[PDB]
């Protein structure tokens, strides 16, 4: 594709939704929370039941149809419902004796991205032996080189549910037409810190003023936000999620 | 709805006031504070009390009186530029000698440390919240405002639950946020630090200034010659002696600056 | 005053000098500490002794004398532009070797730590402070200047206490704060951290230059020839074998550039 | 050499490759993790296994045949830590960090480095303890004495080696490396929480205060990294080192130069 | 000094040197470690071991001869600690985190202080406990009073020794040193991590705001440091200071003055 020039006058639009999180949904009570979490007593028997595992969300965005490319130009985005997280009275467990409730704090990752087509994975294991279970997608003919990198693991963010978080990665070979973001923080006691705020803009154009073109009128979507862990009384604990504000404003471009 | 030009040469006008913090104040003495925080037997069975959960302040500021006189087809709008805002009383947190639990044998009592918000806003019109619940089979209790029909599907998002934050110590914090889908006429700014050792940092400086303009230069247009103010400063928990917790707040204040602004109809 | 324009070619000064912390001093050995804390057996029982609190430095320094002849409808005004300020002695807080409880078996003391306020203001008056009261009910002791005839609402936000900082030695840390909606002709800067275990981070530099002039470029105006510098440096908390733990601060260093202003009166 | 004019229109090139972490690899089944971690009874007895020794990466890549001569130089560097969510995997034999609760998270001393240069990576030996007996088949400071723990201008080595190089024994020399550039950071701790940002629209410029990236002595480019995220524990309560690989892609144009 | 017009041309010299740690040296086996750290009962009784009690580092460069008069300029700064990674030997006679675990890994109070100057390094003495008896072979604040806990005049010194000025009772003078850029940073707490950066990129510019740099009396630059990372942790539980050597690198131009 070459880029010439940017359409003037009807030559904007504005995507403007939310994608909820994938944490697992253990049971009809339960939307934004994995399973409990349960541990292997062996790398060999790692078996993480499908609805113990997070999972990258995608949205597919049907723009007006063009033929031009409708081409991606500022985000605006932000966690949606972070105040739910000061909830320390629901069946949490004590931090000491007669005190509230531990809030939700632990491993995070906060992740989102906007492309003209879809965001392009790289697998990655922490146990190469690890059983994925039916209805995921996951890293195929595993060797002991997939817990470092093994080039066989491409795959797109093709389908919501399905993915899970713990597996893969953007693939930084690829995504040419996608920005992607992203940062885990690790560790059990990891407070969450998350910013709210309608007067920050992010930039999506390249280093050569282009920004992500959308290939047949679909703008894609992706995001985690993985907020940590609540623990239940008993001592168990749950991965939370939190929904995704998404704001995309585009213009037509003409290419050749 | 079409911004024109500012009016110069009374083309200023300043609001400077303070919002106290709305934590619950379950008695006569403990203004600033919830109710000690309970924990429910099971899940399902989470019913808080009113007086221990902390609310969103808010307050409706009276502009001077724009447009006396018939006008045709224009109005002036007081339109807020900047705003100076900070937590006010954040050295009463070193009282650390008030029947709290000692950190250890012989020491200081724990200061109020543990999950915050703060939250500040200003604009033209109520803040527009969405409703977010952590457990959508809490019992909410009488007096709160809160999200209504709620599902599992209110557990992430449900698009129900759309309100104004409209009247004060109603709110309750956990519920709602901000809702980013509208808030075009306001500009709000939050942080939850959440984590029950998380420690206090508070600054304070009269040297500070943010500005209210979007990427167009307008900043909030005042309907009705009303400029709306909200905040949150849960400031973390204070433990007591027995190891009970509660909500401690603090006062935010703020110092917007307006300007006359001529729109047309 | 209307400002006008600054006097060039004897038309600058220089202020260099600094403020001691204090802590509350409780015996002739224990200059920068305060008493050891004890906590009170109730909520409403709070009564710290005078020596438990840190208070307010302040130090006011006579500049060169202007205006020495009679002028019609102006005077100068010596004009504060810049500020260098250091914690005086972060080192010290390496001595983990006397009097102090181990962090556990056969290891070094436990180093100063936990809850911090690092403050600094210049201006051409006296610093003018808000009361706020963790809990309206503590009794400040006798020698102290603290908010009176304190209430409820003293928790959150009562405009009775309104002071000015113009005693030293005086002017409880946990009882006041500059007061936001006044301090025009001040520049004041605060961080409180709060937690027990919150680690110092002191960086010291003689690079580091802060500008004190307002967004119409205009710096604190000395009423009077005089110029007003207030600090707070409280450190941290040592804590002794017995796990009692005693506030511990640190000096603070002001250096300031002023220059004349014409201003009409 | 001195650095005259750029070339400009087939006057660029790129270099996109990832470096695959070196943790110590103690079986077949633990590639990118370290043997777990024992500790010696005395200094004087310090004697830690090769696969308990994470080591520096290290890539010699072949640019285009050049050959006043022309160099390639290093303008521009993208660079990412590969696979960072797989260290949410708290349920693979794991220390639970309560009773009933998940695994302990990776977490601890990281150091995260990364060099590209047109030559190798210059090193400067520092010991922890000089009596330490480094391992058959490392490259270690040698003749170590007691001012090895401090500064011993013996100890100059080059990254020429793969898989050999410990990382605790060597740094960057900073009296050298004039035509690299490098970027490391320690954060040391049993409890750090690791936080790795991604990002594909980031960029480093390599240039210097003239204007100068590295120019690639023999046409060649040197990318080392080290990426040690923390250490895992697992349910004994033993702990391993665990690294990740790293991206790096690189611009580089043709810069005339007279050697 | 009458501070006039940079020479341009000849005019040009750089400064690259370390500074050793001076941490206590308890033996021939611990250069860059203290003595172990022990607790005197009172004030009264606080008698630390010249050992137990790191030290400013300090060098007197000689620059090239000059002599209205010439003097040197010192215009730029590159510095960096040197073997960072030195801190990932968690297997050398340490104290396990936890049954099974790696050793704690160094961490605790740090102060990290560099200097460029014309002239010494000027101090300021602050007492902890006025009450400390400093050792034989050290320079402390003399005539010691209670007032010498917050800010005692009297204790006013050069940094003109090594081995000698300890670190926890001098600081820099902020009422003096026109003629030094210092920088420092204390870092407090039993547990904070270190968290250590390296790089070649980094230049700090030594130019005050009427664009002058230190200039070098005598033709003698002074360069002064301190790198406390930390506290190691022994297999016992008793804790050392260790400290790591500082890289310095200074551009220097040659400046008129008048008198
Ligand atoms: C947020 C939340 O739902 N917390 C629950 C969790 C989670 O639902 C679960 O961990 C997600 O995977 O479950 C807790 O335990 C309950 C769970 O095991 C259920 C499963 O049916 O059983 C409950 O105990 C039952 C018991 O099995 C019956 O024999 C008995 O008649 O009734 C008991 C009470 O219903 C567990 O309490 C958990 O701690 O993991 C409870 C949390 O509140």
């Amino acid at each position: 594709v070459e880029v010439l020039e940017v359409k003037t006058g009807d030559s904007i639009t504005e995507v403007e939704c939310f994608l909820t999180p994938e944490m697992g949904d253990p049971d009809e009570h339960l939307r934004g929370f994995s399973k409990s979490i349960s541990i292997s007593d062996t790398f060999e028997s790692d078996s993480p039941n499908r609805d113990m595992l997070p999972c990258y969300s995608v949205a597919r965005i049907p723009l007006p149809n063009l033929n031009l490319m409708w081409e991606a130009v500022t985000l605006k985005t932000e966690v949606i419902g972070v105040t739910s997280l000061m909830n320390v009275h629901s069946n949490g467990q004590a931090t000491h004796d007669n005190g509230a409730g531990k809030p939700v704090q632990g491993t995070s990752f906060h992740f989102f991205s906007v492309g003209g087509e879809a965001l392009e994975l790289q697998g990655v294991l922490f146990n190469y032996r690890t059983k994925y279970p039916d209805g995921t997608i996951f890293p195929k003919n595993a060797t002991v080189q997939s817990q470092v990198m093994n080039t066989e693991h491409k795959a797109y963010l093709d389908k919501n549910k399905a993915y899970p978080v713990e597996c893969w990665v953007p693939d930084p070979t690829r995504n040419e037409n996608t920005r992607y973001f992203g940062t885990l923080t690790g560790g059990e006691n990891v407070p969450p810190v998350l910013h709210i705020t309608n007067t920050a803009t992010t930039v999506l154009l390249d280093e050569f003023g282009v920004g992500p073109l959308c290939k047949g009128d679909n703008l894609y979507l992706s995001a985690v936000d993985v907020c940590g862990m609540f623990t239940n009384r008993s001592g168990s604990q749950q991965w939370r999620g939190l929904s995704r504000y998404f704001k995309v404003q585009l213009r037509k471009r003409r290419v050749k």
